[PDB]
């Protein structure tokens, strides 16, 4: 395994360079701020949407994407994947200088082929492990969350160099940045977000249904399965030390008996069944024909499943109890800007 | 439902009075540090074990658990659960002073009735929903996990200020502190340890063992599961504003969409059902007889299953994932003192 620490990567690429950030969206908007704050040239090149004045009100540089990518030298494709196909075609094709990187997020638009390697210009992936707020928050901390990229074409020789100088920028290499084909990084990414994050919500869901139909306390219920914080801390936690690790180090002795009683014996066959069928479904292109079809209106139907979701027993119970227990919550109050808000007391 | 926040509870019940924290385990450690640090007079009871050592280490006065009970006018049994039997029979209940408070931090040694109200003495239950680093990690920054409280016996007129007077101390109140009687607590917390820890870790188990099965680079398959963070972080930030929220408000469209095809669909019957079983083995008694069979060793069958634990193929993968990738970790050095370690750079 290749994987680059901030020993292993120079920001040198970047001295007297460009970064257009092209979206200012949950990574476009992290993206920017980390950039800037290492001392690098940044632009956003955004659509007239709210971004747009979001960026300028972050006191970025804020055109049209075609302007932002006219004039830099590497481009970070930092806008919905099913929009990519599009904005490459109209936008950033046309416009990429010579010798300039075009970097995406994910590799979805380059199995799909909606972006593609151009004459005379770099293209890469460079995929964060890990969600906006977070890269920024541990940015800000001297951390950072890994990530994979992929050299799709290096036709400059500095395709590699110029990756790793934006990880390293950006942070991800306070943690570890491996290469990762993106075919595989694109499966991967998408079997998290379809298999595991749902199931890992869903059963929790279960937890919490089985309790208060047993007919316990709802808001105790709901604090025990994730809304006390303390599923997140063993799963944070664990992400460092190891998930049995945590149990053994921090966990009473009759915590540790009930979790082995039954650690490794809770899950039927069916569960890895759907996983597998998760992966086929994303492996065989069912899901991109899924997206696509989604994607067809502004995600309609998604806006309905978001609405729906937050009448759900469990999301009705979160409300009462976030507003009876005070949480331990970071303040986000310019949290983007080059200067943060004033710590909130 | 009665939430108790810092506003609604006072230190004042604690001012001249001396609390014997018995045990400086997971949770005697940080209840001593944070009680310390809060400006109440703490000393530590403990039997001649290394634990005893860390106590006298971390600067607290340390004698055996009888000397510590006799020289107190509240009493913490912070000691695991299959000893509180021996240990209140022997130790507290003839040296426990006129008017005295005994809390208990789980309901499990009140519904054995191995820890019993005394005459002209207090009994409570004060639980922490969370373990021992967080609890003094999040007192450091001025916050707090959620608690359960249960007043079982109040002979003075003072148990309940009392107990909120350690909850505010502890940093309980800093979040909320919720009556939830020491029954409902016992089988609550029983059932988050047995069910929903082991059925967690086993999905993202399940998640790893699939990927790797089907060809996928093992650290980035252990990585994507819980290894980057970002599960964790998706469930504490969940913790604060809601599960489904985290995924509308920090997915990316194509996250959403793949999230919300899967959402509420994933887990069988059979999940549900084992939940079910699990509460009836705790809420039946058949756990705590097997629980009192594996304290009836020096948990050897635990030191047996922890150990087998580590050499599963996640487990060997995690060691593999956090050698190649550094992880943003807050230092530990001197948590527990009255004065942390320097900073490390
Ligand atoms: N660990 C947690 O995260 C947690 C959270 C909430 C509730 N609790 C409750 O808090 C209590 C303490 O649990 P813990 O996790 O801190 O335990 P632990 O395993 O860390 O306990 C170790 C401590 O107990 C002492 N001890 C162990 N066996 C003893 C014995 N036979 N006689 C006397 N002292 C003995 C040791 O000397 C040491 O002080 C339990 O009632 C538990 O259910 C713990
Ligand atoms: N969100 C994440 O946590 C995350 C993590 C890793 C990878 N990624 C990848 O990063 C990329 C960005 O995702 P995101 O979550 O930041 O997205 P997002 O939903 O926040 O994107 C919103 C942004 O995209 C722009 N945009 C939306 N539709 C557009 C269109 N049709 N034409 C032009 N601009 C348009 C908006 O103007 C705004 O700047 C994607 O490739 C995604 O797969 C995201
Ligand atoms: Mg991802
Ligand atoms: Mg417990
Ligand atoms: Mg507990
Ligand atoms: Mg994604």
């Amino acid at each position: 395994d290749l994987i680059y620490q901030d020993e292993h990567a120079s920001l040198q690429p970047l001295e007297g360079r460009t970064v257009a950030v092209i979206g200012y969206g949950i990574q476009g908007r992290a993206f920017a701020a980390n950039l800037r704050d290492s001392g690098v040239a940044v632009r956003v090149g955004n659509i007239d949407d709210r971004y747009f004045e979001l960026a300028r009100a972050e006191g970025h540089r804020v055109t049209n994407i075609a302007e932002a990518v006219a004039h830099a030298d590497i481009v970070l494709l930092l806008i919905p994947d099913e929009a990519h196909g599009a904005v490459f075609d109209v936008d950033i094709a046309p416009n990429l200088r010579d010798g300039a990187l075009l970097c995406v997020a994910h590799g979805h638009s380059l199995v799909q082929g909606d972006v593609r390697p151009l004459p005379g210009r770099d293209l890469a992936m460079l995929a964060p492990r890990m969600y906006g707020d977070p890269i920024r928050r541990y940015y800000l901390a001297g951390q950072g969350a890994p990530a994979y990229f992929d050299i799709v074409a290096d036709h400059t020789g500095r395709a590699r160099d110029r990756v790793l100088a934006i990880a390293r920028a950006v942070g991800f290499t306070r943690a570890g940045v491996m290469a990762l084909g993106y075919r595989q990084e694109t499966f991967l990414d998408l079997f998290q977000e379809q298999f595991l994050a749902p199931a890992l919500v869903d059963l929790v869901e279960t937890g919490f249904q089985v309790l208060v139909e047993r007919g316990f306390n709802p808001k105790a219920a709901l604090l025990e399965v994730y809304g006390s914080g303390e599923m997140g801390k063993m799963m944070l936690d664990g992400a460092d030390i190891g998930l049995d690790e945590v149990v053994a180090l921090q966990g009473s002795p009759t915590c540790q008996v009930g979790y082995h009683r039954w650690r490794g014996r809770t899950l039927p066959t069916a569960v890895r069944e759907l996983a597998a069928r998760v992966l086929d479904q994303i492996e065989g292109g069912d899901f991109s024909a899924y997206l696509k079809e989604q994607a067809s209106n502004d995600y309609a139907s998604l806006d309905d499943a978001r609405r729906a979701a937050l009448k759900r027993p469990l999301n009705v119970a979160h409300a009462q109890v976030r507003a009876a227990f005070r949480f331990p919550t970071e303040a986000a109050g310019g949290l983007y800007q080059a200067a943060q808000a004033p710590a909130d007391v």
